[PDB]
């Protein structure tokens, strides 16, 4: 069952850069094998190339409260009420970074929280049509009542935060990914943490 | 409390037109603290937005999955081709429900009844304005078969039917793990009870 092939069953002609900025955006040039059989001639997708980021959705367990971080995203700029966004904890991973040091290091320079144990939500692709991005999101254990790019801290109830996903107040994928993940585990996740 | 008055877009710059664009925004940006920015710049991923369709069968708790390469999952995927939900780009002049439904037969073979909205979200706001909404839309899941996309835009794609369970327990074992499939899916899983009421 699942997916019909693998890795091998493409043919990565080219990665050609299109832009070399601070990010870039590269042609792949490609062939890859149908589910009928034989191989697709050339196809190109212009791909932006970001790297990779690490995501910290801040999880209080004793209080039941979730710790957002907010700041502005100018590309929400045109489809959103505002480009500050309500978002988790997340920074990028650079060469040799894991996910979990990532996280940890973010939640105490953005949120001003130590974590405590941590467990693993998901790891997505933002929007693989177009761009590489992955993105692994863990839940951290904070005490949101410890005190701390131009961020400020919000220390909301759980149940505020998820119901604002409902409503489209927090609607970067980060968040609502984590969010939604929390609405579904957060009984068991209080349960283990607090035992 | 800052709003959109707050923000100075002093230009958006073209750094590359392609198929897809990426602009440079120049803007400054008030403080918490008070004051105002320097001038910051972005690099932007401009796309266009997205529809999304969640083909749901209410009478069998099934959902049809489509399967379809996505190159840029190679780098840091098992795979490249994806378990994803019906989807695709809203063209100037379209609207999220027309080309959700459209999709849904383009890429399933499936007719669409009732819909109703899931959410819409931004994919990644650092660097991509593209923005999509979710539709979850009422299907009879046996009659999704076989290979769809249209070969005019290189879309070579299998339908995927499985139990709702199968499909969610794909999220929590990785093997479903784009943004619009796993923000779907779980919605489903907190909705799903209500929802089979609405539409039996
Ligand atoms: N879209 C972008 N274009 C150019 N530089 C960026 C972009 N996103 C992030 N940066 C740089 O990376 C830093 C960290 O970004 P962030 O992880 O979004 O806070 C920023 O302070 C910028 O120096
Ligand atoms: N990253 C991309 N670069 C270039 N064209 C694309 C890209 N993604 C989608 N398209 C266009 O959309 C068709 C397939 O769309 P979709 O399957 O929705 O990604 C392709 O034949 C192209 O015309
Ligand atoms: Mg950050
Ligand atoms: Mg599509
Ligand atoms: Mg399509």
């Amino acid at each position: 069952q699942g997916i019909t092939f693998s890795k091998n069953d493409v043919e990565i002609i080219a990665r050609e850069t299109l832009y070399r900025g601070f990010f870039s955006l590269d042609l792949y040039r490609f062939r890859h094998r149908l589910f009928n059989g034989g191989m697709s001639g050339e196809i190109t997708r212009e791909i932006f190339e970001r790297g990779h980021a690490a995501v910290l959705l801040p999880f209080d367990p004793v209080r039941d409260e979730v710790v957002l971080v907010e700041q502005i995203r100018i590309a929400a700029y045109d489809t959103s009420e505002s480009p500050w966004l309500l978002e988790m904890v997340a920074g990028m991973i650079e060469a040799g970074e894991t996910v979990e040091d990532v996280a940890r290091r973010e939640a105490l320079e953005e949120a001003g929280l130590e974590v405590g144990r941590t467990k693993p939500i998901l790891s997505y692709l933002a929007s693989p049509g177009g761009t590489s991005e992955r993105l692994s999101i863990l839940v951290g254990e904070v005490d949101a009542s410890t005190a701390k790019e131009d961020i400020r801290v919000h220390v909301v109830s759980r149940e505020q935060a998820y119901q604002w996903v409902e409503e489209g107040k927090i609607d970067n994928a980060a968040s609502v990914i984590a969010l939604q993940w929390l609405q579904l585990h957060y009984h068991n996740l209080r349960n283990e943490w607090t035992k």
